[PDB]
Order: structure tokens, then sequence, then C-alpha cells
């Protein structure tokens, strides 16, 4: 009946894909580049998955995707256009894992698979560090939109579980921007760790993301759930996170440019940053956290200048 | 307006000499007399590192006056017993310590009714003792009478003080995070479940709210920094007490041995039970803290407890 398009083989793209794999799904893999192809088919390994055998089949041709495919976005946000562009055929629907806001247009994924597909959407979102599901330690995440009945059925396992709602567009921007204010969460642990701090900044934080999203229609209910609060938890508090050690290596001394030349892996608060003031701006919408990354991120602010101007 | 700040653990200790560096008339309260005479002569207190103590300290409950604000910061299965000695009724009480009474299923504002009867607030947020000590940024809500006035003189540049009208669901909140916290450090003991953690604080914060609000909280306090905040801060900073009672539990320590180790006291061992009664006799479906009380209680072994959860 089905089979899963996996685009973008990061390690939330791969560890995805392997674990559809492992329910018996039928599932290929897209990366970028040959050389990751050949060490995953090859050497079933990934430098993006640390000690865990992959074993799902990997292509580096996207002629490969037919139109009766599950496309799965594991794009890093802002290319996911120019690789949705390049596809030969329209997929018959598309499951978006990235999170972020397309910086020069202002859309959600959602919005450039509507532009550039047309196909039926749905987003799967929560907290789920890729590093945790390879080991298979408990999770649970959302999905939101279409097929999401069917959706929950094939990709859920024991360790792995589907909850689902209906609210794509707070989902989105839950996700997007969890990633901003975790960001803002680090610095905060490069200080030293300022525990009180934090939470404070969190349950702040979480009501900014809200008001965002609301404006664009969202559900209040989707922040308080796992797509909203448990995915800022899970981002602002754990080790694997990408977003909140660039917060706390910049707090440290690190030049923002260059830490993000230092990776192949994105960190998406660093872009979703910018889309969202651009949002912000034209919409006329405060946004106190955001535009303190921002400034720190982009503008060279010291963080604890920054840390002050947000207390008062 | 004098404070007079009945108990000198960890943070009655900081409470009052905040309050005494800002220039409030304050007094504090020690069981022992010679903790007493630590902080009164050598401007020290085992309950606060590195840290100079200048606030008056006594061990008479007689120097109490009807004009005073009554700051209550015992553990909340020891007020009881001291409220009925006192000499005299306060002017009111704002009441620090967060808990619920087991041999009476009582709040505090319930045990302060009972015995004094005189107006009520409750201090409560994200604010681990050991940071205010530090002065590090810290921010907490404060419900119930006189408060306007109260954050007024309590507030400092890193101690934030928010108003909100929710006494009840203040206390419940304050009170029941220290029964999550436990189960959240199970997951630390395991060896970090980050994932599962913030499914757990997701749907403890919604345990919490639903026992909140069959007493007529609101809901919205839950997502404030009473609710979500101090939530957070104590299932992911290594200064709570309670996350390291569960840390240690999962790590195979006998949680009595664990008990009778400190002169601290893990509120959230206590609240538990008195919560399991409360819900028993009110047909409240509380799954997270039933599984506390169970690997607290009755030596239930963390991980079956992990899996039956899972399976609610
Ligand atoms: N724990 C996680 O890692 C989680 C990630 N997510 C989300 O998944 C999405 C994808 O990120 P993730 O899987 O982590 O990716 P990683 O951070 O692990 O790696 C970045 C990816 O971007 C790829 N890429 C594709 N096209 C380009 C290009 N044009 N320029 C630069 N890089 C390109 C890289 O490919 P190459 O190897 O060829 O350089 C690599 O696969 C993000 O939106 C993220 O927020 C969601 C949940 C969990
Ligand atoms: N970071 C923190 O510690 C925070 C604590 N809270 C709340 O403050 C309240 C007070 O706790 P905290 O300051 O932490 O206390 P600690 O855990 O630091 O110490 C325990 C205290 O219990 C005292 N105690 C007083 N009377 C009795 C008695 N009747 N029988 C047995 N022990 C007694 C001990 O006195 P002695 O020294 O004589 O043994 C000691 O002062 C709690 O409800 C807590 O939740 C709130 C915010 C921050
Ligand atoms: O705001 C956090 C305080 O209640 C301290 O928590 P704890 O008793 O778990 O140390
Ligand atoms: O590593 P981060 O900060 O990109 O976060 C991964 C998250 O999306 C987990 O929910």
């Amino acid at each position: 009946e089905m089979r899963f398009f996996v685009l973008g083989a990061g390690s939330w793209g791969t560890v995805f894909a392997q674990m559809l794999h492992e329910n018996g799904e039928e599932v290929i893999l897209w990366a970028r580049r040959k050389e990751i192809v050949d060490l995953i088919n090859v050497s079933h390994t990934s430098p993006y998955v640390e000690e865990s055998k992959i074993t799902v089949r990997a292509t580096n041709d996207l002629e490969e995707i037919k139109k009766e495919d599950i496309l799965v976005i594991a794009i890093p946000v802002q290319y996911i256009r120019e690789h949705l562009l390049r596809l030969p055929v329209k997929p018959s629907m598309v499951l978006n894992l990235s999170k972020g806001i397309e910086i020069k247009t202002g859309k959600r994924v959602s919005e450039i698979v509507e532009e550039i597909l047309g196909c039926p959407y749905a987003v799967l979102s929560g907290p789920s560090h890729a590093e945790e599901v390879a080991k298979k330690l408990p999770t649970a995440v959302t999905l939101a939109g279409e097929n999401s009945k069917e959706l929950q059925k094939r990709i859920s396992t024991e360790y792995f579980r589907v909850y689902t709602c209906e609210d794509v567009v707070g989902v989105e921007i839950a996700g997007a921007l969890k990633n901003v204010i975790a960001i803002a969460a680090g610095i905060l642990d490069g200080f030293g760790g300022w525990d009180n701090a934090k939470a404070a900044l969190e349950t702040r934080g979480i009501y900014e993301i809200a008001r965002f999203g609301m404006f664009f229609g969202a559900d209040q209910k989707t922040f308080m759930g796992l797509a909203g609060i448990g995915d800022l938890m899970v981002t602002c508090n754990s080790r694997y996170s990408r977003n909140r050690r660039f917060g706390e290596l910049i707090a440290r001394g690190f030049n923002p440019l260059k830490l993000l030349e230092s990776s192949n892996q994105v960190v998406e608060g660093a872009f979703t940053v910018k889309a969202v003031m651009k949002i912000a701006k034209e919409n006329k919408i405060d946004m106190p956290i955001s535009e303190e990354v921002y400034r720190v991120v982009y503008e060279g602010k010291p963080p604890l200048q920054s840390m002050r101007d947000l207390m008062r």
C-alpha cells in the first residue's frame, strides 16, 4: 500500500527513517551527498548517528521518488524550498519533521509545501532528541494534519508514542520558536547555570511563543502540550540540544558566526529568529526574548547586557 | 511593619536575610538555640553556604507581636505544632512552605485559618534558595491578602515578585510539583532520559492542574511561575532535593535511609501521602503521584513503576 521517502539524512532524518524501517515499513532515505549514501549502504553507519547500525536503504537520486510516496521532510527549513523544487513528481503527501520558519518569505513548512507541491500535509513534532530515539528511550510526540490516524499507526512504537491533534499552525510555530528560546536558555547555562532564571525564562518563553502562534490562529492548548511546553523543556534542559549548546558557547565567548561554520549540524533557532523578527516587525508583534536572541546572535550584543535588558 | 520569619532552614534564612539586606525590619526564629547563636554571633548558618547572615535570630516565639507579618518557612508537616505555641496572633501570614499536611489533608492556608484565623498570602515560584543567596535572577508569584504591598517590600533587582489572585492554585502547584520532581529525578537515576522527562513534565503539570481545579484553582495559574515555572526548576536543577531523592532511589538507595541522611526536608515525600489520601477520598485519578507513592512507601521497583505508568 505505501512507501516513505525520507528527504534528508541528518540526525533526525536518518533516525526516523531507520525507525520506520524497523517498524516493517517500506522506506528509502535520501541523502544530499553520495558519501553519506555510501556509508549507510556499505558500512551501515552514519556520522550523524553514534553507535547505531543503519540498515535502511539510502539513495542520492531524487528521481527515485514516486507519486505514491509519503515524502518525509527532514531537511533544515532554509533548504527545503530548493529541494522540493527539484522533485520530478508530486508525492501523495508530506509528513514534515523540520522545525523552523523560512527567513525570506516568513513561511512555515506547510506553506512551502502548499506553494510548491499542493499535496496533503502533516507535521510530527514534540520532545524527540534523535540521539535518544536512536537508543530507543521513551519518547512522546504529537502529529497534526491530514491522514494523522493512519500515520500514527505506522510510526508509533513501544518507546515512541504519537498523539494526534488538529492544530498544524500551532505545532509548526511551537516547534519553530522553541529553538529560539532555547538559545536564550543556553546563554544562562553559559553563565554557569542560573536555574531560577532559566525556569522563569522558559515560563515567559512559552507565553511569547503562544502569543505569536495565536496571532496566526493557533490554539492556546497546543502550547501546553508536547509540541509546545514539552519540546521547549526538552530543548532548554538537555545536553543534546544544538540550540541550547549554541547559546551556551556564545555565553562562553565564542563568536556566533564562527560557531555556525564549525558544524555540519544546523542550529535552526539562529535562522528562525531572523524570520520571526521580520514577521514581528511587519505585524507589530512584541517579541522581547526573540529580539534579544536576535541582537546577541546577529548584532554582537554582549550576553550579559542582554540578560539585564530583558529583565526590565 | 515587621517580618517575623518562622523557621531558619535553607529558605527561611535566605528570605529573612534578603529582606534585612533590603532595609526591612526582620527577625528570624530558629527552632534550635545553636542555630540562633551561630547566626547572631558567627554570622553564618549551615543552611546557607559561603554567605554572611546578619539578620537577628531568636529562639523565642514570645517575641512575636500582633503587628508582625508572620512569614512561615517551616516544612509543612511541622507548621501546626509551632503555630499552636504562638502567644499572640500576627496581623497576617505570608507562607513560603510547599506542601500538604498528611494528618489532615490541609493546605497551609487552611492550617492558618484553623489555628490563627488571620489574613493570608502565599509566595511561591521557581526559587531555589542557593541561587537567591547568590543574588541570581529569580521570579516568583504572590497571591492573597495585601499582595500589592508585600510585592513592593519584597521585590529586589534580582528577586522579582508578580502577584495573582489564586491562592488555592498557587499552594497546590507548589505542593504537588515536588511529587512530580521525585518522578523526574528517577529518570535521572536511570541515566538521564531527557525525552521521557519532558513528556513526564507535560503530563505532570496537567495532573497537578486537575487536582487544583477540583479545589477551585484557576487554570491559568498552572501555566505561570507557581505552576510550570516551579515544576521546571525543580525537575531539572541540581539544587532540587526532591529531584535528588528520586535520582538516589533509582540508583538503589533505600528511601528511608535517604531521608534520615540529612537535616533538610524532602517535602514531596510527605506531600505524596497527603495527596493520595485526598485523591482516594475524592475519587481523583493521580497516575504519577500514585506511582511516586508506591516507589517511596511500598518498595515498588522504579523500573516496574516506569513501565506501569507508561501503560496509563
Ligand atoms: N534531535 C534532532 O537532531 C532533531 C531535529 N529536528 C529537526 O529536523 C530538521 C533537520 O535537522 P537534523 O536532522 O537535526 O539535521 P542535522 O543538524 O543533524 O544536520 C544538518 C543537515 O542539513 C543537511 N543539508 C541539506 N541540504 C543542505 C544544504 N543545502 N546546505 C547545508 N546543509 C544541508 C545536511 O546534509 P550534509 O550531511 O550533506 O551536510 C544535514 O543532513 C531540522 O529542522 C531540525 O530542527 C527535529 C527533532 C529532533
Ligand atoms: N531552596 C529551598 O530549600 C526552598 C524551599 N522552599 C520551602 O520552604 C519550606 C521550608 O524548607 P527549607 O527552608 O528548604 O528547609 P530545609 O530543608 O533547608 O531544612 C529543614 C528545616 O526543617 C526544620 N524544622 C523546623 N521545625 C521542625 C520540627 N518541628 N521538626 C523537625 N524539623 C523541623 C529544620 O530545623 P533544624 O535546623 O532545627 O533541624 C530546618 O530548619 C519548605 O516547605 C520548602 O518547600 C521553598 C523555596 C525554596
Ligand atoms: O522553587 C524550588 C524550591 O521549591 C526548592 O525545590 P526543592 O525543595 O525540590 O529543593
Ligand atoms: O537539538 P535541537 O536544539 O535542534 O533540538 C532537537 C529538538 O527538536 C528536540 O525536540
